[PDB]
C-alpha cells in the first residue's frame, strides 16, 4: 500500500486533507515534501494538522509538528489546532501542541472562546482535558520561573507596553492584575511593560 502519483486532475491539497483526516501517513509525508508550506490552508482555513487532530491520527500529528506545521494556524472561524484538540477532549494532542508552541489564550472568531472553553462535556475525556488546559493556563507566569514564550513579534502600541520578537522568553511579573484582564505586566531584558496574553506559549514554536 505504498504512495502513488495522484490522478492528474485531482487537487493535491484536498487529497492531503483527506489523508490527514483518515490516517494515511505516507500520503501526508509525500505531500509535505512536495508542497512548500506544510501549513497550507484551504479556502476554509483548514490545514492538514487540523484534520489530523480531528481524525485522532497521532502518528500524522507528530509528523506534521516535527515538520514545522504551524501549531497556531486559525481557520475561517478562528479555531486553532489547540481549539480542535480540546473540542475532541484529546489531552494527548493538546499536550503535544502546548509543548510545541500553542497559544494557550488564543480565542476563536466565533463566540471568542479559548481552548479550555472548547472542551466538550458531551464526549468522553472531558474532565481530563479541561483539567489539563486549566492547569496549563494557571501555570503561565508561575512555572518555569514565570517565563513564557512569544509566538509572534509584537510592537508596543503604547509606551507602557512591551515590544518583543517571536521566540523570545518573557517573564510575567503581574498576572492577575485587575486593571487588565487580557494583558500581563512583564519583563524583557530589564524593560517592563504590558504584553497580550494570547501572544504566548508555555513552550516555543518548532523552528
Amino acid at each position: 500500500s505504498p504512495r502513488k502519483a495522484r490522478r492528474a486532475r485531482l487537487n493535491p491539497l484536498v487529497l492531503l486533507l483527506d489523508a490527514a483526516l483518515t490516517g494515511e501517513l505516507e500520503v501526508v509525508q509525500q505531500a509535505v515534501k512536495e508542497m512548500n508550506d506544510p501549513s497550507q490552508p484551504n479556502e476554509e482555513g483548514i490545514t492538514a494538522l487540523h484534520n489530523a487532530i480531528c481524525g485522532a491520527n497521532y502518528s500524522i500529528v507528530d509528523f506534521l509538528i516535527t515538520a514545522g506545521a504551524n501549531v497556531n494556524s486559525p481557520d475561517s472561524h478562528g479555531w486553532t489546532p489547540l481549539h480542535c484538540a480540546a473540542s475532541c477532549n484529546d489531552t494527548v494532542i493538546c499536550m503535544a501542541l502546548v509543548q510545541h508552541g500553542a497559544a494557550i489564550f488564543a480565542t476563536t472568531l466565533s463566540d471568542g472562546a479559548t481552548a479550555f472553553e472548547k472542551c466538550d462535556p458531551y464526549r468522553e475525556g472531558y474532565a481530563d482535558c479541561a483539567t489539563y488546559l486549566a492547569d496549563v493556563e494557571q501555570s503561565m507566569g508561575l512555572m518555569n520561573s514565570g517565563a513564557v514564550y512569544a509566538l509572534w513579534d509584537y510592537s508596543a502600541e503604547f509606551g507602557d507596553e512591551l515590544s518583543f520578537r517571536e521566540g523570545e522568553s518573557v517573564t510575567v511579573l503581574r498576572r492577575d492584575g485587575p486593571e487588565e484582564t487580557d494583558w500581563w505586566w512583564a519583563a524583557l531584558h530589564g524593560q517592563e511593560g504590558y504584553v497580550p496574553r494570547n501572544y504566548f506559549g508555555l513552550f516555543p514554536r518548532v523552528k
